[PDB]
């Protein structure tokens, strides 16, 4: 990793720890820059130093340092490394903000990274939040994948990733969605279950009383969601198994599940991949399993 | 129905085809308007007219025309009936643009419809292309929550649609995804297959041959998937009945999963719905259904 990118007012220069450290500390050791971020602002030049070499150290990791034609070092950008696909990252010190300059670095990695770079996509990650952010994302030409949950350590609470992307080709066949059905002997009686326990809502229902609805589990169109399908009186149903991404607190989502009377595991128990789960089996058998950061 | 909307410059009186049609008629009979719209322009103020009445016919649909202070009608606003989540639209005559009339009256209509309107939630389908009106929904506070294909008639092929919304409160506990399990035999041949016909590829497996495994419905960190799992007894699997929201065209899907050797239940049949059709059978049992707009 030493690929040196030009851009048409920037300069980005393999990150050298030793070095960039000094300038790369009103960046990092600002707790206003590091709000975002997935650790505290460094408390000295030496964390900062520190920090910067484990990054660079990550697997895959190809860092650059960003330096202006007055001479400034705006910040940095790079990917990031212990992704799979590709991640990306940038960060400037306040006084290098609204000059575009995040938006003209981010674009010389994400080309470079598509171009002769050996990558086929690349991600971003970016609080919901984070409104600069998504914003050089978008200017870059990054569109919205999908969402997940996260906690950082230092924070109280969880929140919600935007999984931004880009790729160099533009896959034309693709899914959308995944809708599982589930048989019920009671389409209604489930219905009100799920919309209780995890917060879903009737999408549509056929029939008088239902006799195949949906369920979606988010307010809006194209989102999470699985079918409900009567089951014929008399016979066993096989169990369905569902895994559940969630946003918010494990207690918060288990509370509200026992609050909804829905026959749960037990208090969410802590994985060891980092992340609290419970299950909720409804009548049939059916197990809905939910997870989230915290 | 009634609802007369004031803003700081215009006037959004109640839609009435027979009245307005003829000033409207600037926006739906042209080409270059009428670009990103459901179906081609409206030959006559006559078609305009009728189209205008089917359009105010449908259920919950509350529409507006905008009038200007210099007394003209730059174009049309309002809420689409019959589509379950509140729908919006919004349209403006050429020599009507750049004025910020378009997010003055969505405001409006957004405004009005999340406090006086009674309603909870709104959404704008826009397609990804359709930079004017994806920014108007920006400006309104819609913000993007999913994203799916359609095909207009009209239309050689499908397109991408960016679904924007506004809540007058956001819920906490909301679900990202919804991961479903599929028992099967050979966890590595399922893998081999599903990456054959569905395009998908191995987001994680666990062990040699696998036992588990998950297997990603596109190349990004997150997005649609199932997991696999390897059964322990010897015996029959009752089949999980999965449904797929594809992007691309059903044929396309079509000849891919038959290269690829599946078993499909023969070529794409249109349902009623708007949605064209085939299903996928796994050796277990399992059906995977798949539906493509066109
Ligand atoms: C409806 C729509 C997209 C209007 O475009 P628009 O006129 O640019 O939207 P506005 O009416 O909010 O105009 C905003 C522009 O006018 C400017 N403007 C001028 N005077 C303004 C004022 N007094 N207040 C606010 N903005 C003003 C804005 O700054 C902005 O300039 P810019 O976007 O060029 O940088 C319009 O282009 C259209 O008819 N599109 C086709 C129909 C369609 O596809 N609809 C989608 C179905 S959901």
């Amino acid at each position: 990793h030493t690929a040196h990118l030009r851009t048409a007012r920037l300069e980005l220069t393999p990150l050298d720890p030793a070095a960039d450290a000094r300038h790369l500390h009103h960046a990092y050791g600002d707790e206003e820059v590091m709000r975002w971020w997935t650790r505290p602002a460094c408390a000295d030049p030496a964390e900062t130093e520190r920090y910067l070499t484990s990054c660079a150290a990550a697997p895959g990791a190809r860092l650059w340092t960003i330096r202006a034609p007055d001479g400034t070092v705006p910040g940095m950008a790079g990917l990031l490394g212990g992704t799979d696909v590709p991640g990306l990252t940038w960060l400037l010190r306040r006084d290098s903000w609204g000059h575009g300059y995040a938006t003209e670095a981010a674009a010389a990695v994400v080309g470079h990274a598509l171009e002769d770079g050996g990558l086929d996509r690349v991600e971003a990650w970016i609080e919901a939040g984070n409104r600069r952010s998504l914003a050089v994302a978008a200017r870059v030409g990054l569109t919205e994948r999908a969402r997940l949950a996260q906690h950082y350590p230092h924070r109280p609470g969880p929140h919600e990733m935007v999984v931004l992307g880009k790729a160099r080709a533009e896959e034309p066949l693709t899914t959308l969605a995944v809708i599982t059905e589930l048989p019920v002997r009671d389409v209604a009686a489930t219905l009100r279950l799920v919309e209780a326990a995890l917060g879903a809502r009737t999408a549509f229902a056929i029939g008088d009383p239902p006799e195949f609805a949906e369920a979606a589990l988010t307010p809006w169109s194209a989102g999470p969601r699985f079918r409900l399908a009567a089951v014929p009186g008399p016979g066993p149903v096989e169990p369905v198994r569902l895994h559940l991404d969630a946003a918010g607190t494990a207690d918060s989502l288990h509370r509200r599940a026992v609050d909804a009377g829905a026959r749960v595991d037990g208090p969410p128990v802590r994985r060891p991949w980092g992340r609290s789960e419970f299950v909720i089996t409804l009548p049939e058998g059916h197990e809905l399993t939910v997870s989230a950061p915290v």
